[PDB]
């Protein structure tokens, strides 16, 4: 093209200020790029890469939600590194972080616990009481709770500090100063271990597959299926009309097939194999598998409505999948 | 009701024809009525309700793809358990099998093998040499095939009469009447055993959970996203509009709950665990577990926008749901 080598060129040079790097680095995921395309062709690694996207993306919020135009001038050229740390904040609760992060010229260390405090004190419908929810009240309010846990040191009276730099109002002020009179601990509880489950590397992960509908179907019915696209990381599934989707185990024939698609039928659709009464079964057939042979059973057109045969002579014929998997429905 | 009681007693009595019966019995589907319900008011036995359901379904296609007058007045208070076995084919050669087994006035049994024959002969684009497409030649190629296989006894003249009792062309009579001159075998080789799996009893089935998207996420873009109903026997899930999907494993705690949905987000909304840096997590919420505990994570509606918090004290708010599950994506 013209304009993917010329955003390419302007991080390759690092030409504007950060922002547009990110908007540069934006439009060439818009575009096809991957994180690894673009550290070939600039010499962008793609940690800086997700942070000045993400940064950028701050520095938006931090536009429409008014902050202070010197804000802007300091954040347009410098600090992506910690705007990226302002990134779990909503757009109004950015604004008001960055003209504090300005204000005491913040490194992003600090700015990730500064957000770590805005979002804490957010989950107060009625507020601590003297302290409002400007966000330098809102580290305060942080480090005031620490400080109480603390008994001992001048850890307590470093924290004091910190608390009063940042607070803006009287009352937070004051609450702070009584703890250079009132030396009580009040400790408290960690948080909860939240419930983490991992998926275990030694056995196979389930299958989405879509449904068709029950036999007796038309060979239209079945082509107008979408091939489907697993969306990583976590194998997602996502589509805009009807349908109908089963998850079934990943077996390996399954995880191979290229396109499997399901039909609901009968097992006196095939060859009666032991003594029991037709009943319900599951069909997943790979559609990606169309050439004859002697030992399986396909999918074939049969003048407009679908049938499962088998072969002893290659058919003149379309096939349109080979069937793969049989199913009957989980014990009682 | 009134008519849901008088469709009942027209079957306890066994009113009409067989054909009303099936019908009736089609309409106490239709409004809600399962098998077990039927049996208990009429005397129907869920067999027998089966049976007449399908049987009129193939008594219809013997009515709209013109079957003779006399067939009809046969079929209309006869023979259900006839009727039953053409299920498979279609509608057209339906009305051919019932004219065929109307003349030869044929029990069940001799049915399902006509209906087997009328199928396998309809795998033929270039039908065989002699043979026309009249089920009598259908099922006649069937006794001229099974014949051969056989060298030995008098089940070659029981079968050749088969054939020559059933044929409609003459061309067939006379490819049959060879095998009386003709003695040699032609054996066929049995059919592929079809691919068959079971469901393991031993251990757990997949769950599919809808996905309401990434976080950041609003709560009308939760409760907008109804509950999924898992349709028997296979568990199916169907769904009209757009939507998004994932197959998890069978799990527990996922397969307890009552209402389940996924949550796309980062491992550093919730509290930092050991060392590792932030990354994606899958996050499962179950919408019908909202009482309030300080063991646990839940989701709330943080003024419009969701959000995962834990809780020392009850809190004076909306719950939206409860955190089941956290898990990042599969390794490597």
């Amino acid at each position: 093209n013209e304009l993917a080598q010329e955003l390419l060129r302007k991080l390759r040079q690092k030409q504007g200020n950060w922002v547009e790097w990110g908007q540069a680095i934006a439009s060439l995921q818009k575009s096809g790029y991957n994180p690894q395309d673009i550290f070939e062709a600039t010499g962008f690694e793609p940690v800086q890469q997700n942070q000045v996207i993400v940064g950028s993306q701050v520095y938006n919020s931090l536009e429409k939600s008014g902050a202070s135009a010197a804000t802007l001038a300091h954040y347009a050229t410098r600090g992506s590194d910690v705007l990226y740390e302002l990134r779990l904040l909503t757009h109004e609760e950015r604004a008001a972080a960055g003209d504090l992060t300005f204000t005491h010229k913040v490194d992003a260390d600090e700015a990730r616990e500064i957000a770590k405090a805005i979002k804490d004190f957010s989950r107060f419908r009625i507020l601590p009481e003297g302290f409002s929810n400007h966000p330098g009240d809102a580290v305060a309010y942080q480090a005031w709770k620490l400080a109480r846990q603390y008994s001992d040191l001048q850890e307590r009276s470093r924290l004091i500090a910190r608390g009063l730099r940042f607070a803006h109002s009287e009352t937070a002020r004051k609450q702070i100063e009584q703890l250079l009179v009132d030396f009580t601990v009040v400790s408290q509880r960690p948080a909860p271990i939240p419930p983490f489950f991992r998926f275990d590397t030694e056995d196979e992960l389930p299958r989405i597959v879509p449904v068709v509908g029950q036999l007796p179907l038309k060979a239209e019915e079945l082509k107008a299926v979408p091939l489907v696209e697993e969306i990583e990381p976590f194998r997602l599934v996502k589509f805009s009309g009807e349908q109908a989707w089963v998850a079934l185990p990943g077996w390996q024939v399954l995880l191979a097939a290229e396109d499997p698609v399901t039909i609901l039928a009968t097992s006196d659709r095939f060859p009666k194999q032991n003594q029991t009464e037709p009943g319900p079964v599951l069909v997943v057939v790979d559609r990606s598998q169309r050439e004859w042979n002697d030992f399986s059973y396909f999918v074939v057109d049969h003048d407009g409505e679908l049938d499962f045969q088998w072969f002893e002579t290659k058919p003149e014929f379309p096939i349109l999948g080979k069937v793969i998997i049989l199913v009957r429905p989980r014990r009682i």
